[PDB]
């Protein structure tokens, strides 16, 4: 069934990711010097490429290619269009590898075929608190901790072969050599995402939308009108009274995070991410690259009231091509990223986060129930949608966890 998965360090089943109690390797302990110093082969019409993602012109050819090629839904009316800008915000974090970029060009011509990427993270995997307890009921706790330390491992995103090159056996021999040049690194785990159901996800949690322009998103059929709303004289114009949004902040001393925010956006982040089974550790760099406002890409609002803050949240922007409708190219969707709240309930900052994100021009906001996003999905008139987001490690057997022990916002 899985040719390539089934040759993996990966749990192959449920049933096996049943049976596993504690964090730790699937694989054989191995070293650097044991892993081939040449690239993995590849046909002699191919080459590896390896982009540099902080020169405007490398990120323009990825950016087409992802344009072009990367994940759209079933009946292909919608495909994401992540901007360049926001590519070299993703790809080149504090103390990014350039080595963990990794394309395929046609030798010939230099038609760009295939693209993965992996950046650092440092992710907090141990064990997680139900299993810590059931080690502890077994007197089992020093096997059950010996993973707690946060690990600097590889996340991995943006896998795309061009429509061409599909179902050729080309992405195993990228997910290889990405797998390589990782290794090569010393780092022997990695964490992704999916929407596709793969051996074998350790969480998965379903997507929610909040509509901020009903009209449009009924318009190019990311939405319809629900029945009951058919019993209205004007249907469209009760759907756009139910979402309708206030035009200014509610919170006082909401405001743009500036750079002297970071170390205390950083501790109430932290101590809020602490509580998660599974959750990233950030350094101040890595607070400032992933939080402060970057134009068109990330919007990061703190509250401040009497100098001191006390909550923020942030979102990041990523447009999809709009392929068959007449009357708009694009969607422009707002993804909630981290937050953190200490002095007002967690709806209440997100209402200033739907808000700010309507007033400058996004569509729809959307999430995972991770974090403790399902705390204000109701009142903020959130729904369910079809999909979902799976979340696996590479080279680690780890427990099933619930989404909402998942701190991870994966881009
Ligand atoms: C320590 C360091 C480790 C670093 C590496 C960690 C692992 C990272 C793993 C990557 C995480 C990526 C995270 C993201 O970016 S998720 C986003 C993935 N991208 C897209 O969906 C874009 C649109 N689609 C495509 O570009 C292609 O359809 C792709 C490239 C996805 C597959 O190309 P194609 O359709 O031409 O197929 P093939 O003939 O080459 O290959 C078929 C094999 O590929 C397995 N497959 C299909 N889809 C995925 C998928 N999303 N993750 C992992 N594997 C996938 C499939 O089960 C089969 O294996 P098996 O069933 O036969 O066994
Ligand atoms: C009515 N629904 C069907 C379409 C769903 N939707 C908008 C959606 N959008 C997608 N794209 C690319 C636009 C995402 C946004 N916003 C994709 S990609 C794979 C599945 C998928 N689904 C949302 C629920
Ligand atoms: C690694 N990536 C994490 C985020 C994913 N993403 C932005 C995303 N994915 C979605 N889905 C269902 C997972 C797609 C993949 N892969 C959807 S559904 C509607 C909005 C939406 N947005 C795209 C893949
Ligand atoms: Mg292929």
């Amino acid at each position: 069934a899985h040719a390539f998965w089934s040759t993996q360090p990966v749990p192959q089943t449920e049933d096996e990711t049943e049976k596993i109690v504690f964090a730790g390797p699937m694989d054989e302990p191995k070293t650097v010097a044991d892993i081939p110093e040449e690239p993995y082969p590849i046909a002699s019409t191919f080459e590896w490429w390896t982009p540099n993602m902080e020169a405007a012109d490398d990120i323009h050819a990825i950016y087409e290619l992802l344009r072009d090629n990367y994940v759209e839904d079933d009946d292909s009316m919608f495909r994401f269009n992540y901007s360049e800008e926001f590519l070299q915000w993703a790809l080149c974090p504090p103390n990014y590898i350039p080595d963990w970029h990794v394309a395929v060009r046609r030798k010939a011509d230099k038609k760009l075929l295939a693209f993965i990427a992996g950046v650092p993270v440092t992710l907090r995997m141990g064990t997680p608190k139900y299993m810590k307890v059931k080690a502890q009921e077994k007197g089992e706790g020093e096997e059950a901790a010996k993973y707690d330390e946060p690990r600097h491992i590889c996340e991995i995103n943006f896998l795309c072969v061009h429509k061409q090159l599909r179902e050729k056996r080309l992405a195993p021999i990228l997910i290889k050599e990405a797998t390589r040049r990782v290794n090569r690194t010393n780092v022997w785990q990695a964490v992704y995402t999916a929407g596709v159901l793969l051996p074998t996800p350790y969480a998965s949690g379903q997507y929610f939308h909040r509509s901020l322009n009903p009209e449009k998103l009924v318009e190019i059929r990311f939405s319809g009108i629900p029945a009951q709303y058919q019993k209205f004289q004007n249907p469209m114009a009760m759907l756009k009274r139910n979402y309708q949004l206030p035009s200014a902040p509610k919170n006082s001393g909401l405001r743009e995070m500036k750079p002297s925010d970071v170390p205390q956006v950083r501790r109430i982040l932290m101590n809020y991410l602490d509580s998660f089974d599974v959750g990233p550790v950030f350094s101040d760099a890595e607070i400032s690259h992933y939080l402060l406002p970057r134009d068109g890409v990330v919007f990061t609002y703190v509250v401040e009231n009497d100098k001191k803050v006390t909550d923020f949240f942030s979102f990041y922007r990523i447009p999809s091509t709009v392929i068959g409708n007449s009357n708009y190219n694009l969607l422009n969707a707002a993804y909630v990223h981290y937050y953190a709240a200490t002095s007002i309930p967690l709806h209440q900052l997100i209402l200033d986060l739907l808000i700010v994100a309507h007033s400058r021009g996004f569509d729809v906001c959307n999430m995972v129930e991770i974090l403790d996003n399902r705390s204000f999905v109701e009142q903020l008139k959130f729904g369910a949608g079809d999909g979902h987001l799976r979340y696996y490690f590479y080279n680690w057997a780890y427990p099933k966890i619930k989404p909402s022990q998942v701190a991870l916002v994966m881009l």
